C-alpha cells in the first residue's frame, strides 16, 4: 500500500517472555495490519549445559538461548531494535528466515560492540521461522554458539485443519533445540576458554566433525525436565513450536501424538495428522498440535534416542487428570 | 467404550510370523471393533551380524529383530501378553508408538526376568508405528539392541490413495532397518562379549559417536537376500512396511518406484506419489504402495550407499514375469 | 506401445550444456511423445575442489560433475547413448531413478574401457529425478567419485501448482550436490594419488565415518559464486533443481523462500509452499519455484550451516532491480 499508509499503520511494542513460553498474543488478529515492535539486547556469556559444569561462550538473543519466540499475524510488519553492548567483544547482526531481502535482514543490521540497529520487514508468509545471527565468514560459529531463536507469523484468522476448521491452542510452548560442539582436552574433559574468540579454532575442529557434543532444548541438559517440565491437562490444545538453526531434529511425544504437524513450518502448507514422530530439517521450525487424553508424565524427545538419551534432547511434560481405560489398562500388572 | 462395553467385544487371538513376512490379516475389517489378541516372549540372545563373525547381544522381542509386524484395524483394541523369561538378565518393557497413555504403555509394561504383563490400547489412529522398548535410564541402549518392530492399523475400510480410491496389495512385507554400535579393539576388530551387560560401557562410547559400526535389515547384513529375498511377480501390487526407531532412512527399490508412499506413515495423511527415494524419520515407520511391472532382481536399499554398500542396509526382490520393451529396452547392448 | 508404434515416434537428438545450466527445452511439449536422443561420454579424469588445491579422481558423466540434466516430458522416451573410452580404467553404468526395469537401466548399460551401449526407457512418471553410475560391489565409490546427476520429466502441460494454476519459469538452473571423503595424512593435509585406485582403500575408510570432508555445489567450494554465481532480476521466476545422489541435503536461499517446493521431486505431489528451508533424501532431486522480489546477493545453501560454511555447500545469486522498503527498511542503520 501507500507509503502514507504504510507510516500510518499503528505501532505497538510488545515485552518479550523467556522460553519456552510465549509473550501475549491473540491467535486471531485484532484490528488491521500493524508494525509490532520488539527490543532484544545480544548478551555474551558463559553458561552450564551439563551437570558436569560444562561451559560455553553462549551469544544470546535478549540472553537466553534459544532467543525468544517473536509473534506477529500476517502482513503486519516486524520492528526490531537490536543492540550489541560494549561489553560484548563481536560484532553481530539477525537474519530473520520469515524476511524478504538483504540476507533475511543480516546485511542491514552488522552492530559492532556499541552500537544498535532497527530493522523492519513485512511478515508475507504465515508459519514458524527460524531467526538466527551470521556475521559473513563466521555465520555456524554464532549459530552453534546459541545465537538462534524463531517467530511465529500466525494468520489473521488463526490456525485451521487441512479442512479449514478452526485449530485454537489453550497454550503455546516453544521448544529452541541446540547442538553444541564443545572441544575436549586429550584426557576428555571439556576445555574452559577465557574470551569467546579463544575457542574459535578449537570449535571448528569439533563442528567439521558433524558430531555435537550435546544437543539440548532451552540451552541446557534437562533444563525442561523436573520442576521445570511443561505442563498441561487433559482436554487442553497444546501447540508445540520447534527450531533447529542448523541441524535436523525429529520430535515425538512419548505417550501422545502430533494430531496436526505442520512439520515444514508453513501454514499455507496443510499440516500432516495423526504423527507419531515429525521431521525438522535443520535450518527451520515446525508446529504441532495436540489435545492430551492421559494424565501423568510425558517425554518429549528428538526421537535418535542417542541424542535424546545420552546427548540431552529430552524434555518433560507434567499433565493432571483422569486417567482413561478405554484408551488404555494395564490388564495384568507386573507379576511373576 | 465403558468397560462392559469392550468386555462384550469379541476375542481374536492372532498368531505372529517372523519379518518380513506378516501374519494373517484382512484389508477391510472384518465385523465391527474386536479386542486383538498377542504374545511375544523377549529373548536376549547372540547375534551374529555380518560375515566377519561380528556378534551383537540382541534384545529380541518374540526371538527376532525386528520384532514382528502386528495388524489391527483402527479402533480395535490390541491386547498384548509380554513375557520376560527367567533367563533373561535385564528388566524390559514396551512403548506402543501407536496407544496413548503412560509413555506408549511403556511406564505400565516393565518387567522383570520371571514376570509378565498384560497391556491392552485402544488403536485409535491408522497408520504404521513403532514399537520399542524403553527401560528409563537405559533408552537407546535397549533400542539398538535391536529391541524394537512396528505395527500397522489399517484404516476400517481398507487403504486408499488420495482420492479415496481404493489401494488393495496382493503382497505385504516388513522391513525393519537397524542402527547397529559394535565396539571394536586397538586392532580395529569387533569385540565380543559373554554377558549383555559386560558391552555396555563399551556399546554407549560407540553410540556417542552417532555413527554405527553397521546398519542392516532384519537383524544382519544380507539378511533379506538369497535364502530371504523377498518374492513378488510383475502386476503384483506390494506394500513395503519400513520402521527405524533410532535412526533415519531413505527407502529406495532400485529399478521401481513408490507409487504411494505414506511417508509420514500415517493413513490420515495423504500419500505422496511417483517416488524415487522416501524419508522416513528416526522413531517412525513409513509404508510404499508399488506395482511391479519388470521382472527381474531389485535391490531395496537405504539411500545413503554408503549405509547401503558399506555398512548392510540392502535387500533384494525376485521378481518374475514378462519383460516390458516399451517401459526399457537395450537398444545397443555393451559392445566395443 | 508395440515395438513398431515406437519405431514410427519422432526423434530429437539433444545437445546437453554443463551444469548448473540446462540445455533449450519447451516447458509445454511441443507435440506428441517423442523419443529423446542424449549422448554421454564418461571421463575418468582429475579435478580440483577447493582453494588450497585438493584433488578428487573424479568420475564423470560428460566430463562434468554432477553430470548434465536431461530434460523430456511424460510419456516421451530418454534415449541415451554411454560411452566408456577406452582411456577410462573402471567398467560404469548407469542408473536412472526416472526408469523401471534391470535396477535403473544398470543392469543392463554395464560397460568396460573401449564399450558404448544405448539405453531407451519410457519416462513415465513426472518429476527430477536423480541418475548415478552403480557398478555391483563398487557403487557408493562412483557415486561419491561425482558420477551422478539428475534429469527432470516435465508433465506434458508444464508446470502447475497444487491446485491446478500454470506456474512458469523464466529461468532454471541445476545445483547438483557432491559429498566428498578425501583421505588425509598424519597432518591432516589431504593426499593426492598417482592413480584412482590407489586412493580407493583410504577413501572408503573415511567414507566408513559417514562424515564427509567437502559437501559442494556445481563440483567444488564456491563454484557457483563470483564470475559464475547464478543470476536474475526482481520479478523473475526460477526454477531450482537440486540433486543429492547419496546424502541428505536442506536447500535455503538467504533472503528468499520457497515459494513452491517438490521437495520429494514429484510433481504428480503437490509441492508445499511458502517453505524457509526445504529437505531432499539422499539418493533424491527436488525443485524449487520462486519470483525474487528484492536485489541484491543471495547465498543459496545446504542449511546445516558448517556443511555450507565450513565444508563448501554455498552457492550465491546476484539479483538485479529495485528495492523493495515496503518489504523490508533499514529504519536505523548500524549506529552508536
Ligand atoms: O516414544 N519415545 O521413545
Ligand atoms: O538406485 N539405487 O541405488
Ligand atoms: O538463511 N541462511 O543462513
Ligand atoms: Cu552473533
Ligand atoms: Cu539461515
Ligand atoms: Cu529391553
Ligand atoms: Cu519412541
Ligand atoms: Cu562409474
Ligand atoms: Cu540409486
Amino acid at each position: 500500500a501507500t507509503a502514507a499508509e504504510i507510516a500510518a499503520l499503528p505501532r505497538q511494542k510488545v515485552e518479550l517472555v523467556d522460553p519456552p513460553f510465549v509473550h501475549a498474543h491473540s491467535q486471531v488478529a485484532e484490528g488491521g495490519p500493524k508494525v509490532v515492535e520488539f527490543t532484544m539486547v545480544i548478551e555474551e556469556k558463559k553458561i552450564v549445559i551439563d551437570d558436569a559444569g560444562t561451559e560455553v561462550h553462549a551469544m544470546a538473543f535478549n540472553g537466553t538461548v534459544p532467543g525468544p519466540l517473536m509473534v506477529v499475524h500476517q502482513d503486519d510488519y516486524l520492528e526490531l531494535t537490536l543492540i550489541n553492548p560494549e561489553t560484548n567483544t563481536l560484532m553481530h547482526n539477525i537474519d530473520f528466515h520469515a524476511a524478504t531481502g538483504a540476507l533475511g535482514g543480516g546485511g542491514l543490521t552488522e552492530i559492532n560492540p556499541g552500537e544498535k540497529t532497527i530493522l523492519r520487514f513485512k511478515a508475507t508468509k504465515p508459519g514458524v521461522f527460524v531467526y538466527h545471527c551470521a556475521p559473513p565468514g563466521m555465520v555456524p560459529w554464532h549459530v552453534v554458539s546459541g545465537m538462534n531463536g524463531a517467530i511465529m507469523v500466525l494468520p489473521r484468522e488463526g490456525l485451521h485443519d487441512g479442512k479449514g476448521k478452526a485449530l485454537t491452542y489453550d497454550k503455546i510452548y516453544y521448544v529452541g533445540e541446540q547442538d553444541f560442539y564443545v572441544p575436549r582436552d586429550e584426557n576428555g574433559k571439556y576445555k574452559k576458554y577465557e574470551a569467546p574468540g579463544d575457542a574459535y579454532e578449537d570449535t571448528v575442529k569439533v563442528m567439521r566433525t558433524l558430531t555435537p557434543t550435546h544437543v539440548v532444548f532451552n540451552g541446557a541438559v534437562g533444563a525442561l525436565t523436573g520442576d521445570k517440565a511443561m505442563t498441561a491437562a487433559v482436554g487442553e490444545k497444546v501447540l508445540i513450536v520447534h527450531s533447529q538453526a542448523n541441524r535436523d531434529t525429529r520430535p515425538h511425544l512419548l505417550g501422545g501424538h502430533g494430531d496436526y504437524v505442520w512439520a515444514t513450518g508453513k501454514f499455507n502448507t496443510p499440516p500432516d495428522v495423526d504423527q507419531e514422530t515429525w521431521f525438522i530439517p535443520g535450518g527451520a521450525a515446525g508446529a504441532a498440535f495436540y489435545t492430551f487424553q492421559q494424565p501423568g508424565i510425558y517425554a518429549y524427545v528428538n526421537h535418535n534416542l542417542i541424542e535424546a538419551f545420552e546427548l540431552g534432547a529430552a524434555a518433560h511434560f507434567k499433565v493432571t487428570g483422569e486417567w482413561n481405560d478405554d484408551l488404555m489398562t494395564s490388564v495384568l500388572a507386573p507379576s511373576g
